[PDB]
């Protein structure tokens, strides 16, 4: 499946629904909607499309990964807190044999608490982008573009 | 948001629906309905109300936290098993800037298995009560009362 | 409750819906439906029945465990990835006093990554069967048969 | 020994003599004297009395626990630093067969340095209250009132 | 080699010679002889035979594994204590290229002491059966019968 | 201070002089020359220039870090093996107060050996990009442009 | 200093004054007064005397060690909880160059909680006796007699 | 079986056949024949006898424990190296229900390499004596005497 | 408080009263009195005085720390064994807001046993001087004079 | 003992009987017989002899080490699996005062499973050769020749 | 050999060249030139001289240590980052038999990140001075002066 | 490349320049010039040559490793302290596809401090020789001869 043939799946994990609605001062101002638009743009430039979703539920993300698996040209995923706990998410991505996956984190997890330093997703992800702000999602889109074609 | 303005959210994690229905001998005789009533009563003494919920799903508890964040004056939470596994509930509670939070554990988790000794929730909670029985929910209510007022 | 009174609950964790639809070469060719057929046949030989289910959601697995506790004669469970992460599913199983429970892994988890070597379910499970293929579910049913009678 | 029969021992560890005399801004303003009053008041509501003490010496706290054993209806203890270091006081409490014991920490030790995360006293404490401020000693007295009657 | 061509080697580690004879007198408990009789019948159901042995000596077990490598159709092994200490027994099993191996533990080693949670045999064994009682041996014979044919 | 004022330092650690001259089959085909060219172009798009350097010496990398501190508008660094051992390069970066740093790894270090899972530089870098191939350098550059402007 | 010259110092750490006054059923019936009398008799058999003491205070124990060092022919110590926490007692014992020291525990600490498995006193003690009951204190005396002569 | 009924088995582990034959200067001068004579003497005094044995084989020590289990009044054991590696001898000792057992080490193993600090035998042994020299075996005989009567 | 206003408190932990009285060969010849003289002279060179004390009691060292906090210009402390165990002395020193504190060890603790490598005092002390012999006390006083003025 | 006075003992641990008989492709083709011949030739060149043995039994290797201590000029040992498990072999080599000992491993243990990275034998062995194939035994004999000469 | 014969070598590891040029507010104002001046002064007072150097290169530091070994009377060293990572610098100091060495840290490393708590140099250094500011360099020169004379 | 075609590179890490110049009594008398001779000598017997180099600088060893990769027929390397610390020397060796590498340590590193137990270079080296003295470099030259031809 190519970029032209199918969309890029963009998945966002728990609490990301509240992006840019917390402390517009300490946290950014961009919202999940601003982020999605960043993706549409980025994908468009390469003649591609995206399919942008967010969920707080472990199992629902598993379901979307299976859908991606059969119907999408790659996955850009920010597992958010499930990055550090979900073997389930990791196993679902392991079934996507041959599919480009890029993992993205808005903040530099490596500067945070020690329990965030490890990500189950990072053993399957082809690339991992961390602490590049919302710009990481564009980087994620571009990397899929390159890999997918 | 005050105790008179809005209710206190009392969230209950997995398996607590079966409270008191196991071995009325080794475990208590009190039910989730008994706990709810202990909470309604303790809050009425301070002129407030509660909104009492239980779920076995992590993401649903996350959703309820986001709810509380905009609509309630505090959170009493017994995360049960998710206490030890849920970075997602911790992140959820972290979006509740300025909102009092008290963690309650019926049993004394420090006397149980080592995996029970750590809670992700305790690093955000203002207070943690453990091993005081269902009475610890009344404590949790009293504390929310003092912080909110 | 006997094998003649109530069915055996067989529960399957995340990702098992894709069983046998991956790399029919590296991975087997039996589907979840094949497995369910195998369990019905083994139960029938003992004059019993099975109730066969699968879910990607941790909370839904817990609910099904609560049900079994009141309506089934035993549990055969492949927690998949949740074996390694879910304290919740263990505490659910822990309410099943006196009920037989056998944990089954299709692959030998002890030959894979160190994080799969530990299962929370194995401390409640009466028996644990790993790396015996889909045949391990038949062994599960026979064990339940023997414990239930 | 009942609440109407004998006093509640309230024991306070090292450095607590300086409670509220440090930085009235970052630390509270309540003193060990204000806490005793809170304690006396809570216990009078249930028709009981308190015996309130404080010492910097491990051995002296061990001496006071042996006394409680013969003269008191229960123990509310804030071991302070000795929580993390004193097997001696754990062992002293262990000789108090069937005596209600509640452990209190004014601050939420779970948010402090890792060495403060474990307490030897918690494995004997019937309950543990941390992070509830000086109000925690109130909860302590209440819990003892419920256990002792 | 087929079951028709050669027996299944059933190896029993140290202390198993005392199976079922610990005091006082629990009626109807199985002895090592009982297990041998169960094994003979299980293999006969599939047209096969068994060569059932037991040893207290690490080195003899190794010798018997070398024997099986050339004369037997598969191995069922209850290494007992040696499961946790014998790299030598694993290294012997590793010389048995292609040969089927199933490790059997009568008790659920995962509910006992932490040192018994790891088995060296388990990294070679094709399948591991724990805490299915003496019935686990019959599961071990059935698995060999399926891998052999 | 800015992209138009001063160049971007791009620093390459040890063994990167051999980029693309190894097994043009298992490893890429692009050379450091190519990468440098990728960087020049990305920079030019934003009207900036790069100052691309490589070295096998820990101290030389420190020296170079101090130079960027006074004469460059940001740093992109791939410290290669020194990511996991070099506290001195971390401390050098730490002197570069307010200067944007981005760490690039060609390969996904989280999929490799455990000793490569930690990087000292990661606790100073604003962002970290791993496993996106040479393309990550370009990301590094694009991010420096954004932080710089 | 010989056995005929000076007494054997017998020292007893915290909580041991309560020996035999707990659960005459689960714990022994023997009191510290019974122990002292066994020590006197043993030491007499060898023409020696004893100086038997108990304290709940770390520092007083260090004081008596310093006394023994100059006035006694040996030390039998049961340090109780201080075995596991007291570097100070170990340092005190360290200044007693050439002096025979025997450590005694009534119960088999190796069968208890993991934190009682380690003893600071044991790297200095010539002999360690554990789980031999109060008779162990007689073993202690006899070893001193043999070491002093 | 009493002391007047049956002998005390005294088992000796590997390499002890060379006791006192090494560096009569840095190691003692007593031999295994001298230790045997001490034990016969100590036992006779209480009207008992001993069966004194040494082997370098793990398996033979397990055989002998099985023999003691039925024919002897208790076990004094110095497992030497096998103290630190043998689950099999621990498990043998575990079958000897109600049989008194004392562990003896000549040297104080707690002053040697960390790997000698843990003994598998210590979790079953009623008493452990260490670094009391050959006299420890006399201590062991005396402990059995008191335990058998 | 200035050096001209109040004395420097010089506190010495357990076993230091025996300084120089041990092996005048392996250990020095300087006594605690000699050390006190050295401290008077160092303070005097800066116009100041010292208040020199030693105790084998944890809780007394705390009392004296509380005393210094209100009556002295600084602390020089050789905690001895309590450096490795005393969270209480650490907490006492933490109440000394803005008071200069220096920690002194006569021997280089980093060359001794691993339990001696960590000091609780060092996380509060402004400086730590180790292995500089009794001269280290002089350095201590000189540092307090510099920080005090 | 020189090389002219006594043979060099070459000892081979468990499973080495099967040397060269497994997968002549993945494993070598050399057998234990080929190795002995390499060893006889190397010893002759230096005017000595060898005494070449192989056993699967820990305690026999122990017996043979005792023998060598009296009868041989040195020991060249390939402990195979017992390298990682036998404190008993180590204790045997330790009684061999003044005797040269070289440890040999055909494969480079440092590149296999982590439990293979440690050898109890390496802490007594004068030298350790690994990963140099059967040629490593030649080095072994050469090193003994240089030490015994 | 002596302070009069030869200079004191003073070495400074990486990034120390920037000393006092960072944030004159959070960090001191003294430069490496100011430190060299304090050292000269302090040595002159004892009729000695100093040879003050700084390097970012591990290997150059080793070369200077070799030099001092034959041409200097002692070493005062602030290894900076290399303290925590340089086995090579430790090994070079270890060649300097009988030569006095004092390690000095400007900040109290014990209060920073856990990877800074350990120094390879402290196992060789006779004394270690930390968190005494640039004054720690003066203490070092004094210690050297006392040790050299 | 062959032994006839190209030299064997023999690389020596830090501090080995002082080999035989320390304590001729505790350390050998052999110098790096003597080791070099033993290398030339061993290579000549097989018709080959050597290129013998020593450096204190990590990055210089890495440069030399690149050099060997294109011009030499193998590497024998004694990385000295960098064995334990240098991931960059490891990575250099990994670029040398198909080239025989042997690590040599003069001393038996397994008998010294724990930090010396692990070598990064051992995971790439074909063979590792330790504690065989300077003779080890001879074994290393021969192994290179055997693998190169």
């Amino acid at each position: 499946r190519s970029l032209a043939n199918a969309p890029i799946m963009i998945l966002n994990g728990p609490n990301l629904n509240l992006l840019g609605q917390r402390q517009p001062e300490i946290y950014g101002s961009d919202t999940l909607a601003d982020v999605e638009a960043l993706c549409v743009k980025a994908a468009a430039a390469h003649g591609g499309t995206v399919d942008f979703r967010q969920s707080n539920h472990e199992g629902e993300l598993v379901d979307w990964i299976h859908e991606a698996r059969l119907n999408h040209c790659g996955i850009v995923i920010n597992p958010a807190a499930y990055s550090h706990t979900s073997v389930a998410i990791l196993d679902a991505l392991n079934t996507c044999d041959g599919l480009p996956v890029v993992e993205v984190h808005i903040s530099n997890i490596h500067q945070r608490e020690p329990f965030r330093h490890h990500s189950y997703v990072s053993q399957r992800a082809d690339g991992v982008v961390a602490g590049c702000g919302v710009q990481g999602y564009v980087f994620g889109v571009e990397r899929i573009a390159a890999l997918a074609g």
